[PDB]
DNA sequence: CAACAACAACAACAACAACA
């Protein structure tokens, strides 16, 4: 995977500066390479010449130049995709949930976003030949609606051992936006040691509705949301982990629209809209995607996770 | 239960600051740890560095990091469930009413929400081996429809002493939304000294239909409801008290929909829909739940509380 | 019982604000302690700080905290119930007509709601040891069907002097919904001087059928009805009077359903359904009650008021 | 009795506004006092402040406050009742037809409804000494069965002059369920210009069966009937006149009055007429807040209505 | 094409000076000619007389005097335009995308900016008689939204060799504003060696929203944006490449406006506004242009790229 | 017109001195007369006595003493004014664009300053009886926004031949502030040979925004702008040509302010402010003028140049 | 004494009989 920051120690860099970078949140040389000069200067005790030298030596460790489109196509041909637990949804997504990007599913209440998140979290531990990502998973839950019983049910359905799928899922709760960002920081610190494949944030904008209320607090809310989404995107680009976030809806009074403004719209790569059907059936539609045609699919949440409709 | 806020005094914090935090609403380390920096800053006489130290020591007191899913499963397997008073409904709920969450029962009038609330209030004092929670009950009532006669009848049915049942139930009445929020603040203040198991708000969204009228003040109504539900969620996560709220319905002109909107749709954890059949028989259906299948059950309200329908 | 606004003057407030509140409609410290901040702010000439100050002093005047259920039981056991003039109906209601809660009686035409209202108005003047409270009565009549000869007949049946029986009965006909609300305002203003025990509104929703017509203005009609019922409930709670209202019915076109929608259903406390029987006899059924079991009784209307059927 | 609306002109309201109100239909201060603010707003050119000011002044004009049951008892004892021409029916109703209220008479066809209406119309001209309010009658006839010959017969029976009896009877006919409302609107000016003691509608619900048909037009029919009955009640309460209306009957698949709950709840007194043997009929009180449920016997003689000749 | 800077060497200037100028970014005589004195002085190792001599030779090599308008008209008539992929859009721009200038397309999310950029990138390699520019395309992408599949689809639609169109497209990703600005130096370095006819930046102002947050950082953000746009304009004037930049949108909040401010408004030459209508159809409008009227052409994005709407 | 510098030689001045003056930038006797002693002594090879003789002879050639105000009034009535292409705007300016003075237009983007400049450039060549200046015109453009198509359209509107009108719009482009300033020397050199009546510069302060950045470079920027404006004023007073300049705008975060500071405010004589109205209609408001009062006017840029608004 | 823009969100209200 990514080269740890210890390599920078072998480039004429003092140990205390490396420790300062590590405690600032840059646990990988990729983070320092992608860091602008302002971020590397805002940390106290760092001089302009020191930051210039650090960036100069970090630029040699990772390629940041011009490459032909054929090389990019070859690189994209090795992108792992994780099955969503339904054959129809897998066909609709043309492979499944993509890694290295942000895919957000939004809809009304009880539509089935959390069930999909649970099924993805338990599925990503599967071997690659079976459609998994062959890695652990993380769940930063903000609504307190994490139920390991569903994970056990899906593990029983797929035949895996429940103990292992339980032991290979990190969990955390967010009580406020600041705690959410600190959880992202701790996830960045932790991910450098083991192999992670999924990172679920359900839901990303639940706490922003209550913490930032009113009109005069709109700009600060948008700035904080933008910083959070930028951190998520940086983590996805660095560690190559599939980031799945959940979004709510709001009324179109005088008819529902996803919340979060233009920041969430321009920060996501794939967007899915989930809507209610009849009894236990739900409909998924590709709201926005750079290479996926606008289509629809039908699914249902059975007693063993998400799957195809029992028609 | 939660550690009292006085422990913060043993972490180099002035007594007057702790008194200010207590008068602001925070009476435990958990409440302070769950609050963002904005809320603490909003208190007058509090500096930025002092607040940062306060949250630092609060986070040191109570863990907030990542834990394996098996630890969460072990924690969840030791959660008390309060019997609803009916065996069929107990089977439907897979244990009864769960603590630490929000259960909202809604339906038309005459369905039996108040009777269910009364039965839960009386039976939450039972020993754990009988399905109780072994704690005092609270009743914040807004419609002026609290009758101790039903509590006496259920106490006679289960055989406990009526005097102790009446003595171990706190009651209060709400005349407007502001008084409802102040009652919640007083409940937070008084819950830290004794052990409480249930907290009933019937109805949660009854006054909001009258105080806020018209399209002009819809946003203010939604914001106030969101703040009230956030306070309820904070109380539930703090003291581990089973919160039961009651909701009404509205007619779908051009056919009944629960009032409150997306705020109460997303704030609640478990939702039950109660409908009227014939005679004294009623039908309860699980509307929204993260780990409970959509099913139905039949019950009735006899002379001694809610129970199974006579066949 | 109620404490006039004058007591606020000795608590720090001046006289101009007291006069302004009296103009607004609050003639009691209880009535001003039951109002939200937005209601007092709407009175022009009152500042936010002044409103907070007066609300704090009013909350200091009357208790609004948490009380044990045993205290509520003691308070509830000392309320007065007024007999309806029939032994069967008195047994059915387990005491008669309560005070402090809304009792709605509905049925088809010719059924006999107005006779019951007249008999209750006469009985409202009986000594407390004979079946009724000790106070005067009112009659807001919106159909022009107030017949004093029935009052004289019932007073002769029980045995009283007709002069003071008729003297202690207010009356005011209503010609429109706005006039009805202004009549309620005048009743609230005038109730503080003397002792009142019955507030009859017959019919409560008779003018709403004609004043508001069509689907377009249904929401405004419902909002106005909700405001009227909220004012009625506030008056009943503040002055401790027995409010009795009458309601009409409509045919359930593909069979009688009371009019008023969910507002009247959720605003009332005791609902009775009166139905024509055979000849002169009628049957009264408990439609809805939080503590009275669903039963029915048999009665009639003789030449001297309502009473038990003669067999 | 009623105070002309011109008074409102003198207290600070433009004459144009008073003329507009008179055009709308409010010919009396009482008429504009009994109307809600919403109704007054619907008139174009009337502002919120102007409507509030005129409503407040009108409320200052009329005593809309709270009274005592003794005063209402004195007011009730000061009303007049009009004899129906039969002693049995006179004693059945404890007098006659009370003014300021609505009396609906219904039954099967050919049961002496129009005969009773004619006798009541001719009786209201009597001096108070022998019943009647000493006024003039109005006949809004919808069925077309108004014969100006029974009136002469009853006038001859009572000894009154025929020409004066026939002179003061304002007759009009309605052809659909839109001319009735316009006739009622026009009746306000005639009632404010001269004393009127009886308004007769026969039948109240006759054209509604044919103009409105099917389930689709049921709601509109009920709304229009409610508006018509509300206007009738407003006129009765305003001008202190007695309204007598005639209602048809419908079979049951066993006869019940038509009109639904609207006419049942909008009528104060209800009488049911049934046929017996020969030329004898029975009148029974259906719904009444004070009169007990009883029956009386009456016959339609060759001269007028009255007690049966036995 | 542009004359390489080596022609200066045989003009009286030292080769070391030419190398020093080369490392600064001036790889062409045109770049040195279009340079103020301070720009050529701030580079170390350059004297005043030496800079004056270099500027004198640069002015001698490149004509900078007045010219009759007919010659400019002829030169404008010899300007190549790149087919946009739609016939009505080609009619809208009176040809295609102009070369030697800056065109900026902006709109809300999922409106078709990236699809248009991809279609232009593949179309630029067409022979000059089919509307192409007969060169190579460069793609600087700042959102990770480059998909070679769309390029392959459009190449198959136009009957090209997919391998060649993949081999003749250069790609780069910008992880921060500094990297985005520094990519242009490499772009200029690699543009002289071969023939390039299209440079796409998508998006130009995406990273400035998050990197430069708050209010105190507004002036620095505007200065950096101005420098970046000036460098883009210098590239366009130097190598005669069609520069296509992408711009986002922002809400007004007491209704959407492009971001960037007056700098982007005045720097760009042609401005296009793209909006979404119904289904798969979009509307394109001309916002700012010196010689094109305000029209509202209409198009769509099918599986083979941009194209005409299907009725 | 102005007397050429070929008159000081036949007065006792060596031809070498005249050649030196011509090289320095002074091509007419008036330019040397207006040159102060400090400016002329800066020329290499010029002594104090030679300079004194030169200024003495120049002052002898052209009068510089006091003139009675009626002579100035007579000379003021012999000033040509150029029509702006709109009759209403011509009425607003009371004749048109005055010669021998500096006019400035500023506004937001797409407001229509370049269109007005093009219309003035093409109409300047009209005969005097039609409102033209009878002379040629020039165009020093900095943004590369010169489009001969608009000139051809207006020439078609006025009926003049396209080739003849194109052959007299000698145009140049400025790539930096130094080049923009040095273009004026060539403009003065070519102005003495033919008849010119326009010196359009669009825009004057475009390059100064990016060439000079930061607070440290403010004083040098202001000094250079002052020198450029002084050269423009000297040219206008020398050759009697109408100088028209275009100014950008900036926002007011603490709302539009023309850029350039007090130097351009105190240098320009007539300042007009252009604003965007609705659709194709624009509003022109006179900002600053010592002769005409503040007023507003309406115009529109149709498909064939600027003109009156379409009604 | 000069110069620099940006940020969305919130649901609710029932009613009308008739035909051998
Ligand atoms: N064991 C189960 N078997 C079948 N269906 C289930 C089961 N558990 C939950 N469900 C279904 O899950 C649905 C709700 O899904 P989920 O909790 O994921 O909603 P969500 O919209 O993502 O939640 P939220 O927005 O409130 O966070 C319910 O309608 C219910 O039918
Ligand atoms: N002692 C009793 N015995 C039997 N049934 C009873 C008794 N007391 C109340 N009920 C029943 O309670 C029912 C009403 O239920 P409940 O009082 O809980 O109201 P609810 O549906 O919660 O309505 P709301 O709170 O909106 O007024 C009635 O139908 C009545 O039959
Ligand atoms: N003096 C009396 N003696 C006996 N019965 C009487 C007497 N007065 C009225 N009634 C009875 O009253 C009954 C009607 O009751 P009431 O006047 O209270 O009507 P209501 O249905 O409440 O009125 P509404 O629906 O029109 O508002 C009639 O059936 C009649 O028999
Ligand atoms: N001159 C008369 N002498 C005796 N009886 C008469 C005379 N004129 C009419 N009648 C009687 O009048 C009765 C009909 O009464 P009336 O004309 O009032 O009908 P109605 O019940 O009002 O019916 P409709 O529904 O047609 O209005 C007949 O039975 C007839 O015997
Ligand atoms: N293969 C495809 N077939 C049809 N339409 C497609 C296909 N791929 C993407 N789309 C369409 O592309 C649209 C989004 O356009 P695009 O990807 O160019 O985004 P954009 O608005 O320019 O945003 P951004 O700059 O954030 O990428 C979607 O609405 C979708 O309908
Ligand atoms: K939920
Ligand atoms: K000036
Ligand atoms: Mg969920
Ligand atoms: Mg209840
Ligand atoms: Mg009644
Ligand atoms: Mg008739
Ligand atoms: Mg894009
Ligand atoms: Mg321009």
């Amino acid at each position: 995977g990514p080269q740890p920051i210890s390599r920078l120690e072998q480039c004429g860099i003092n140990a205390n500066d490396v420790k300062k970078l590590e405690e600032a949140g840059f646990h990988t040389v990729e983070a320092v390479a992608y860091a602008p000069k302002k971020e590397l200067i805002n940390i106290k005790g760092i001089s302009e010449a020191k930051a210039d030298k650090i960036l100069a030596e970090a630029a040699k460790l990772v390629p940041m130049g011009f490459t032909t489109a054929t090389e990019f196509h070859q690189r994209r041909s090795e992108i792992i995709q994780i099955t969503t637990g339904s054959k129809e949804l897998d066909k609709l997504l043309q492979g499944g949930i993509e890694t290295g990007s942000i895919t957000e599913m939004f809809g009304e209440f009880r539509t089935g976003k959390t069930q999909i998140c649970h099924t993805l979290a338990v599925t990503c531990q599967l071997p690659i030949d079976r459609g998994g990502g062959e890695g652990k998973a993380m769940y930063i839950d903000t609504e307190g609606t994490f139920r390991p019983e569903r994970l056990l049910a899906v593990a029983e359905r797929y035949g895996l051992s429940g103990s292992d799928v339980l032991d290979n899922v990190a969990y955390a709760r967010a009580f406020n936006t600041d705690h959410q960002t600190q959880l992202l920081y701790q996830a960045s610190a932790m991910m450098v040691e083991s192999r992670y494949a999924l990172l679920i944030v359900d839901s990303a904008t639940a706490l922003y509705r209550t913490d930032y209320s009113g009109r005069g607090e709109l700009s600060a809310r948008q700035m904080h949301l933008a910083r959070f989404l930028r951190m998520l995107l940086r983590l996805a680009d660095e560690f190559g982990v599939a980031v799945v976030i959940t979004n709510q809806v709001v009324a179109q009074v005088d008819p529902k629209k996803p919340i979060g403004g233009n920041i969430i719209a321009h920060a996501s790569t794939t967007r899915l809209y989930l809507r209610k059907g009849r009894g236990e059936t739900r409909i998924c539609k590709i709201y926005d995607s750079p290479c996926l045609p606008e289509a629809e699919a039908m699914f249902a949440i059975n007693a063993d996770g998400v799957g195809d409709a029992k028609d």
